[PDB]
């Protein structure tokens, strides 16, 4: 069992420094006087690990195998399908946007199909028909849906990959506007 | 003639072998194999009690780890600018709809035509259930303050969310007087 | 203030190595010629920290206290209830799946109860009754629900911890299929 002992005066720096040619290249240890931070530092790369009082720190992005923890707190890895976490989250989970957007307004009587400005499949929508009220519906895929909307009822179709909205038939309940919840 | 250089330290593989720095007789830091019969390699500040260790299947720091200014905390939380300067747990809670599979009653009473009531939560963009006739729940998802309609059990109810989601008004109903509102938990 | 100074020619390796005969145990420093990467490496464990030009990297999973950042970008910690983050996220937030599954089909007239393939509590469901249309409903817990579904109306019950679906009564609106939004 062996120890290579480095000794300095109280509170004075002590580190191991490597120089290649004329160039300071890396060092490890206690780089400054009156300071107990211990550092492993590449002078050439300017890349550094420091052991500090209440935490350890690297001054650049940090990889774990090929995974990346970025200096902005983002994470990239195969678990996130190779995406950055922020994009994986956006794509995987329903946004708590608490906001809505009009995708069409006008008038769509029985048999009338209209174009809407977003893919309305698996969306929260509200359809205004009679009496200036909003009728909630959540759609699935392209298909035929029914709502007992203000005025009577509306049987409607989502088609064209969510970009078509058609009034199949209604009773006294003609759609004149559609909101969708923001994603 | 120039070669790679090695400072070779020769020692029994099964015994501790490390470089120790002392300032004024005080153990300050060390690097290397700190214990006998243990191949873990450590970079350790005695003064700070802060440590990096290379173990068999992982590397480990014993305190919060900063990447630039971002922080990976010992509880697995992450703070950084990408999360708006929030901790990830809070960014997530604020950004995505909770799969709470739970609900809470926010009003009980009886609100006939023209009657408005105050509810204990902001009912905007919420999953709600209104009980009217026949002891059944009628689902609705609200948008902002506004006028809504549901052909609720009994007939129908035209209602208003107002006062920044804190007011619920029965505009008109046909045999369908609301007496309870549940909200899905956030 | 002291320095153990290591010197080599320009762009030649310089490192400190601990060994026992031909069994290398660990090294610290610039392990390669013409390469400024600085390394702390256990030969025995094959576990390594490297300071590179644009990042620092460990070659295995990285622990922060007891928390783990895995090489796939996943994260485990007490903040995630002891779960891996991917599981915490799946359990905690509603999936933006945009897809549905059939959980039952048949015919369930007044008073008829059926068993369904999934727990239908707090789910987005669509019930097909009359006129080949889907009627949206979002359920809460086991309980009694009402929808003015295509054909007239349907008062239905979710029971048996989400695995029972019962038509309590309907007017001309007999359920014949139920879809549920994928979790």
């Amino acid at each position: 069992g062996h120890v290579l002992q480095l000794e300095s005066a109280s509170d004075k720096a002590h580190y191991i420094l490597s120089k290649d040619g004329n160039r300071n290249n890396w060092y490890i240890g206690r780089g400054s006087d009156n300071n107990n931070d211990c550092t492993f530092h590449s002078y050439v790369h300017g890349t550094t690990l420091t052991l500090k009082q209440d935490y350890a720190v690297v001054n650049k992005h940090f990889h774990v195998g090929q995974a990346v923890v970025a200096t902005d707190g983002n994470i990239q890895g195969t678990k996130w399908g190779g995406k950055w976490l922020d994009a994986y989250l956006r794509d995987s989970f329903v946004a708590k946007s608490k906001a809505w957007t009009q995708v069409w307004s006008g008038s769509a009587g029985g048999g009338v199909s209209v174009t809407v400005s977003q893919d309305l499949r698996f969306r929260n929508i509200w359809i205004k028909c009679a009496n200036n009220s909003w009728n909630f519906f959540r759609t699935g895929p392209d298909g035929i849906y029914f709502i007992a909307s203000d005025g009577g009822w509306l049987r409607f179709q989502i088609h064209s990959n969510g970009l078509g909205f058609k009034n199949i038939a209604d009773s006294r309940s003609v759609p004149n506007a559609i909101m969708v919840e923001n994603e």
